[PDB]
């Protein structure tokens, strides 16, 4: 049957970000409610079993992202500046505190269209759970809250944003 | 002259994180005292990279090709070690959010050797300043979590490690 399984919580925002890829990569899942979690089971891997979302989105997209329609390369540059993205939005997800995380946002995509060269990756799609919480907008980080709502248009994305109510 | 630059603040954990590395690998560097940390490689047309975890994942999977200390790009276990990176960087931001951490280490460090099945890794080194901070809390570490701490314990013990804890001492 389903390719992975994703134990989460119901209204997980970081079930959501998983989510949120494998509908991006087109991968088959079943997502099983309790209630570390988020876990991913992949059943064409030995059921190899990876928890923390960034990294269960990083095993996804190397994996699975061969085509790189929303993931860079392992090995270049380019990856590791995906990877620090990927972990300032995670140390960022745990005020001033959202004003400075969306300032560092800012700073950057007032500047460049995405937050690694100029296509959309996960990088960018990780944030939107955490995000679509942080809410004047518009008005304080307009180049933030553009990229966001852009992002949100994508087909997947706003496929997951209906599943999510 | 070095390869590395790397921007830090005076005493700062992630700063010493990072160190731990380079010193590992026997990478040659600079420190500058001012996200922090970054790294700026030389060799690398000056690529730049901040987040302590991601500047090291970058370190290991550039510069320990022999895998003396991290496992290979690629494989089930270096997405292991990845989850090992994220939860030291996130777990490790009452304080019993320390006995917290100390627990899930413990769950694991009971069972087997080190975070990712058989060798000491980058993901068991990501712990060590975070960790010389808690067990200043009088002996409930040792007690409560002892897999963690002797296993913390021997970390320190190893000749690089043993080498930036000197140097961290007299800063």
């Amino acid at each position: 049957g389903k390719q992975f399984t994703l134990y989460t919580h119901k209204g997980g925002p970081n079930g959501w970000k998983v989510t949120i890829v494998l509908e991006e990569l087109g991968l088959t899942y079943e997502s099983i409610f309790l209630d570390r979690i988020p876990a991913l089971i992949d059943h064409k891997n030995n059921d190899y079993t990876v928890w923390e979302s960034n990294a269960i989105i990083q095993y996804l997209v190397d994996k699975y992202d061969k085509d790189r329609k929303v993931s860079v390369a392992p090995g270049t540059n380019e990856y590791y500046t995906q990877l620090q993205w990927l972990y300032f939005q995670a140390s960022g997800q745990g005020r001033n505190e959202i004003k400075r995380v969306l300032g560092v946002l800012e700073s950057v995509l007032s500047k460049q269209e995405f937050l690694v060269d100029g296509k959309a990756t996960v990088a960018d799609f990780s944030f939107l759970p955490w995000n679509e919480g942080a809410a004047q907008f518009e008005e304080e980080f307009p180049a933030t809250a553009k990229w966001h709502k852009k992002l949100l248009e994508r087909p997947a994305i706003a496929k997951v944003w209906e599943e999510r109510a």
